[PDB]
């Protein structure tokens, strides 16, 4: 039960307007045959062009929505739209390109997928709401065969060139003309009522429907992300390393210990309310405070209402007003004034952050986390946390060449005393680097307005 049997049934109702007379009884095997591909009973890593929901979900980084509209069937021109916002017109003879033959259109398809996917995935998954023309158009830009490797590296082959008769991955495909061994999934097999627009629009107000093909392609991927990562969530599925995942996760642990340690030293809160991941550990384990945990899973859909987190049914809610609240990636509509907050900025551009549903983003770093749209109004009671480095650690080298550090934000005994020691300068530069890493990954840090780093200097006396 790993791969999708070619002898599985494919519901054909969706296809019968572009393909009138299509049999109600249809297998992937006969559909793939109809699309013009020969699978020559082959056991070489590519048993099916089509894949399971489960397989699509392991490969969410490879998803490209794809839609074709009959512009006025070998007879007529076709509008090719992709979730990248690109529209190509192919003649048989927002970005919108004039009519060209398949032999140039196919080169543009390879360039576009390569530049989109080379830092994301080892493959492409075309996400369809299939009506027929997208499926019969694939023969014009796709070739299949046994799994292969790039002619320049060890990565699996995703492209093919007729000019050179060679195979490339997404990194090495410049001037290649065919997509090689693509995958695909028809969202219309998932058992929806009514059309794409009506299903999409239930969940998402951000993607309009200008009635161009890219609009449908974007909506199709959006609906699919909603179904696989918002309504349903599976946090067991791991995802490969493709960038700075480890450095970023380490940075977030370092910034969290630093900021909460400094807050406790500066304002000496008697109680900390730690709201969010039910597996969360004390980020400052030596600190004096009453540490009280509150369980909330990552909200995939809408930010939590603070009122709902405090709603206690027939018992009294704990008083939040006492001490400080820590929301470390726990996304609520409006934070209380006495909060420390880490909140992921869905708008950030990175290889980890994929476009999501209704203005949210799918952040994929070991696990996949759909995050509700970033909203500045959530922080009305807070201010941005300023950068600072704090250490009570002794001034002591042990065992990196030097320019001496001067900074107002290096809060150590040595800087109090007039000259930063080498140990604290090394630690300061490492911590500035981790902080910059975390910010540029898309985390934003907010704090109660009374927070003042001036209060930290008298913890050395
Ligand atoms: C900061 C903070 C977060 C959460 C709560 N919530 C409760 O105390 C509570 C008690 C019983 C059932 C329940 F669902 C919630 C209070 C807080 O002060
Ligand atoms: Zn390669
Ligand atoms: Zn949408
Ligand atoms: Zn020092």
């Amino acid at each position: 039960p790993t791969h999708l049997s070619v002898d599985t049934k494919f519901k054909t109702e969706g296809l019968c307007v572009d393909i009138p007379g299509i049999p109600k009884d249809m297998t992937y095997r006969r559909l793939i045959s109809m699309m013009g591909f020969k699978m020559n009973y082959q056991v070489n890593g590519y048993p099916n062009m089509f894949i399971t929901r489960e397989e699509a979900i392991r490969h969410v980084r490879a998803w490209i929505g794809f839609d074709v509209e009959g512009c006025h069937g070998t007879n007529l021109p076709l509008q090719l739209g992709f979730s990248t916002g690109v529209n190509l017109v192919a003649v048989p003879t927002p970005l919108m390109y004039k009519g060209l033959p398949w032999n140039v259109v196919r080169i543009k398809i390879v360039q576009m997928l390569s530049d989109t996917l080379k830092n994301l995935s080892d493959r492409v998954v075309f996400v369809l709401w299939a009506h027929g023309f997208e499926l019969t158009s694939m023969k014009y830009f796709v070739k299949i065969g046994p799994e292969r490797t790039c002619c320049l590296c060890d990565r699996r082959a995703t492209c093919f060139s007729t000019a050179s008769d060679t195979y490339a991955c997404w990194h090495h495909s410049i001037g290649f003309d065919y997509v090689y061994n693509p995958f695909m999934i028809d969202v219309q097999q998932w058992g929806f009522t009514g059309n794409l627009q009506s299903n999409h629009d239930l969940y998402c107000q951000v993607h309009g429907n200008a009635h161009v093909a890219s609009c449908d392609a974007i909506m199709t991927r959006c609906l699919a992300v909603h179904e696989c990562f918002v309504k349903r969530v599976d946090w067991t599925i791991e995802y490969p390393i493709i960038g700075d995942e480890l450095k970023i996760n380490a940075a977030c642990r370092k910034v969290q210990h630093m900021v909460v340690k400094a807050a406790l030293l500066a304002d000496k809160f008697p109680v900390l309310h730690d709201i969010g991941n039910p597996k969360a550990i004390k980020c400052v384990p030596q600190a004096d405070v009453e540490w009280k945990f509150y369980d909330a899973q990552p909200c995939s859909d809408k930010a939590y209402k603070i009122e709902e987190l405090f709603y206690s049914y027939a018992t009294h809610s704990d008083k939040f007003t006492d001490g400080v609240c820590l929301f470390w990636n726990c996304n609520v509509d409006r934070y209380p004034a006495n909060s420390i907050v880490c909140r992921f900025d869905t708008r950030v551009l990175s290889n980890l952050n994929l476009p999501g549903c209704d203005g949210g983003s799918l952040y994929v770093n070991k696990h996949a986390f759909h995050t509700p749209a970033f909203d500045k109004s959530a922080f009305v009671n807070l201010k941005q946390l300023p950068f600072f480095y704090y250490s009570d650690s002794p001034c002591e080298s042990h065992g990196i060449d030097y320019v001496p550090l001067k900074s107002a934000t290096c809060i150590t005994r040595c800087n109090l005393g007039g000259a930063v020691c080498r140990h604290h300068a090394n630690e300061y530069r490492l911590y500035l680097d981790a902080y910059n890493m975390m910010i540029s990954a898309g985390f934003s840090l907010w704090v109660y307005k009374q927070f003042d780093t001036y209060n930290l200097w008298n913890t050395f006396t």
